């Protein structure tokens, strides 16, 4: 085979940031989100970007964080369909912007 | 040797999708799902993945969630081997569709 | 040096599926498994493949599941020589067969 | 496809150094720092260099440590926006410095 | 830059084997071992391998283990000098030959 | 893009050996060591390495074990700027010399 050293370091991407409108009380209740909301999903590398992303889409509507995960870079907001979906989009701009962050299409998930 | 500097980001793909009918009571117990259902096996990539084939899967059919693992990007889920199976077939294919994920073939086990 | 960017994805492959007959009181009480009794080790990946080989090794002979390990991969089974010798051999095969995975010798630790 | 063993060590590199003034109540309850606060963020491999970035900071400027995790390499300091960008700035370009890191820019978020 | 996919999985390989005679009591109660005892280390991949070196250890001379992590995949003995030296030396030999691993030199700390 | 199959093992590294006179107290009370003590930092490859290199600073000066950790590869250190520069030192040239270690340059931090 082959002998190679590689010194590990992260990347700065945004892998994926999708919307859920009307989750069910059973997922909601598993991801430990309120019920009757929507649900914007992202993963982030380095894991302190949720930190940043978290700061932004809280500035881009009317949405709150279920939670925030620094290790994993794993963030998730809720609130009405448009503002999860304003705050997921301008959160994904954002990034790049600022940070020249590797991007994602924004997806969604209904009914 | 060689020295190469790797930036690491999570890829998307599921990895497995796999559908065991008659588990029996004691690899049941082990996994922490109920007995006398057949069980739904996927890995994801990345962790978070996991929240939205939840959804998928709920929606797919008559099946429930055994557990979601937000981390390791594991899901289980259980009903009976028809609601299953469609629930797991659904799932595979929707992410691909909706997020473009390298896909797998679903896999089962009888007896 | 040199920068790649690196998706990681989990590989499917048997790592090692190794059995130990007279294990001994001392490793037996390390391990978390019934003294008296043969034993059979296997690493898996991805992590979830360990249910999946649960069940292969629950169906292939006399056996019992000492523990499984959903995140590292790892499984430990337990019985007599003959059984955990059967339930390594079929799961190994089983694994190739229905999922294609990449595969090892069965090995072997007496006295 | 192609085998490659591959042995793993840590990079030295700052990957973010990022600029929060006017974070929010909701954000730095999250975060668990105080607020009315501005927020330093930093990525930093290997994990332990978040104690060396600690002491720089420290001494850079009137700020003081929210946190300091030396596993996953992060460091958040908050304070004035003034005596965060400082720490941040001479932080980032002490490394360099004294341990000839990778560095990154320095970034900001603000309203 | 340039973009791979990377299916990872472990490799088969013990990094290092390492004897130290008079650790001393401060060491010792750090690491979790008696004192006035010799010392064995061992680094193994995959985790898994812990428990197999363990077996072999243990039948190879009058050694104790204490502590298996099959995790890690660390292992560490202790006992006399002369007992913890064959142990170490008996269980590199013993994976290369059963399972076919990479080997390491054994090595040693005195004083 | 590139598929690569890619079997890791831990490298054998210092990656780097940090003192810090005059941490401060807010550092030290963070980091856990005692206050009115210089600090030395080292990470190491593989993570058990902390073991032996925790016997060889012992040894070299009058220092004394803030903390170590096996699974991070982390040691810290404490003790005049003196015992802790020179442990420092022969803790570093000790790996190179009886494991052949990847070494690096000790680094420091003052005032």
């Amino acid at each position: 085979k082959e002998r190679i050293i590689q010194e590990f370091v992260p990347g700065k991407q945004v892998t994926l940031a999708h919307l859920i409108a009307h989750p069910g009380e059973e997922l909601a209740k598993k991801i430990g989100v309120p019920d009757a909301v929507a649900i914007g999903i992202m993963t982030l590398t380095p894991g302190e970007t949720a930190m940043i992303a978290g700061d932004l889409a809280l500035k881009a509507a009317d949405v709150h964080i279920g939670f925030l995960d620094r290790f994993s870079g794993a963030l998730v907001i809720y609130g009405s369909v448009g503002a999860v979906e304003e705050a997921l989009s301008q959160t994904v701009s954002g990034l790049g912007r600022l940070l020249n962050y590797t991007l994602c299409e924004m997806t969604k998930s209904l009914e």
